[PDB]
RNA sequence: GUCUGAUCAGGCAUUGCCGCGAAGCUACAUCCGCUGGAUUAUGGCUGAACGCCUCUAAGUCAGAAUCCAUGCUAGAACGCGG
């Protein structure tokens, strides 16, 4: 089938082959968007329209999602999402520095479990990670994208997953709060 | 023990006669030794198939000795080539 997605006043959508751009005051975000047959390069003024002729189970998947991610990219570049995690610790005081001053496209977790060491991961695109107010448990991501924003949830969770000691007993772990 | 005439001074000979070191070599001994790339279980990330949902169909990431290259020898098919 075919679907329609509009664009408001202070946003400019521009799909140009599979390469998409959505423009907003936070940033301008690129991903790709094109499956088998389906042509999303049909800009009818405001309405960007996905259209395909064929159907089928796995085929209808890439009809909806290319429609969805342009609505999600406008919410990302305009408003900004907030994906939610928390630093948890058992006894030892888990210490964090953020992507400002010291962190030059990296975040850090030190004193995870009983580390004298450090478990380090980089960060993705133009994500303005809002850790703390004064001090908080919660770290909360926000950026210009949708994907790259919560990718800094993935970055931070996997690098210090509770592996070498058990997750069940030892409660040093930065788990997800909710999507 | 015997010969060189004898004494004597010198030789053969009995495994290097048998008793004790340093050339020449060595240990029971001396010296030395881990770079980048590709990805899996697994966990997530945006988002489906399928009004909700979730790692995959579009889209997109973190990730294992071994894998793989660093380190040393070599008939362009590898000793290049001035």
């Amino acid at each position: 089938t075919e679907q329609q997605i509009e664009v408001p006043e202070g946003v400019t959508v521009s799909i140009k082959s599979r390469i998409v751009k959505v423009v907003g005051p936070r940033g301008t975000l690129t991903k790709n968007l094109k499956h088998i047959d389906v042509t999303f390069t049909k800009v009818n003024n405001q309405l960007i329209k996905v259209a395909v002729h064929n159907g089928g189970r796995k085929h209808v998947a890439a009809l909806r999602t290319v429609k969805s991610l342009v609505d999600n990219m406008i919410t990302g570049v305009t408003k900004g999402y907030k994906y939610k995690m928390r630093y948890v610790y058992a006894h030892f005081p888990i210490n964090v520095n953020i992507v400002e001053k010291d962190g030059a496209k990296f975040i850090e977790v030190r004193n995870f479990l009983g580390d004298k060491k450090i478990r380090n991961v980089p960060v993705r695109d133009g994500v303005t990670i809002e850790f703390s107010t004064n001090v908080k448990d919660e770290i909360v991501l926000s950026g210009n994208s949708v994907e790259d924003v919560s990718q800094n949830a993935a970055d931070l969770q996997q690098i210090c997953r509770v592996r070498n000691k058990d997750i069940r007993k030892f409660l040093d772990g930065i788990y997800v709060s909710h999507k």
